[PDB]
């Protein structure tokens, strides 16, 4: 069963200010996106502190980067704590709306695009240069889901019946037509360098063939 979902106005507005706004320093949703998962792995680690069994899900702490040039897709996975059900539909759009009020405010203020993350509404940088953002994941007290949107205003979620991921998030980017440069080994090199090279976790740039 798929479920539909209206994003909240404030959400809305500020996927359609990604979209239409003319801003060409596009490559900033690596880093956002790398930072979501750095986070997710800090609290996994945290919480496997006072209990070790929050790791039989996986051990291995780390995030990879998978270009695919014939699905023109670049995936962001991550072994992190990972969202349940009601993260994706309510905790983390009620999070959102304050952030996304704060950014939209400092933006009109005078503040660029880049300083997105500040606001914790860094996610949906992606849409800079994604037509699409499909997102799996898997938290140690739910079941696998799948989140998925082109904006428009709605999102869906559905149960995942995909390859099971033990624990973490998947973060899919169906890439605009004119932002395949996100795709070479060497400008993904570049990007990770300039912005995401303390990240505490070790980060794999797959290759493609
Ligand atoms: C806020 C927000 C939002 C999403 N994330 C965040 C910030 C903190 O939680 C996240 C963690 C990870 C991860 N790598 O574990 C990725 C994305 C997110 C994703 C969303 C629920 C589909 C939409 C949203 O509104």
């Amino acid at each position: 069963e798929v479920e539909t979902f209206a994003f909240q106005a404030e959400i809305a507005q500020l996927m359609s200010l990604i979209i239409n706004t003319f801003y060409s320093n596009k490559e900033i949703f690596l880093r956002e996106l790398i930072s979501n998962s750095s986070d997710a792995l800090d609290k996994i680690r945290y919480e496997s502190l006072t209990d070790p069994s929050k790791l039989d899900s996986g051990k291995e702490l780390h995030i990879n980067l998978i270009p695919n040039k014939q699905d023109r897709t670049l995936t962001i996975v991550d072994t992190g704590i990972g969202m349940t059900k009601a993260d994706l539909i309510n905790n983390l759009g009620t999070i959102a709306k304050s952030g996304t009020k704060a950014f939209m405010e400092a933006l009109q203020a005078g503040a660029d695009i880049s300083m997105i993350g500040q606001f914790g509404v860094g996610f949906y940088s992606a849409y800079l240069v994604a037509e699409k953002v499909t997102v799996i994941t898997k938290h140690n007290d739910d079941e696998q889901y799948a989140w998925e949107s082109s904006a428009g205003g709605s999102f869906t979620v559905r149960t995942d019946t995909g390859e099971p991921m033990g624990r973490g998030t998947k973060v899919i980017l169906h890439l605009k037509e004119d932002q395949t440069e996100y795709l070479e080994e060497r400008r993904i090199k570049e990007i990770v360098k300039k912005h995401s090279q303390f990240i505490g976790y070790p980060i794999t740039l797959f290759v493609e063939k």
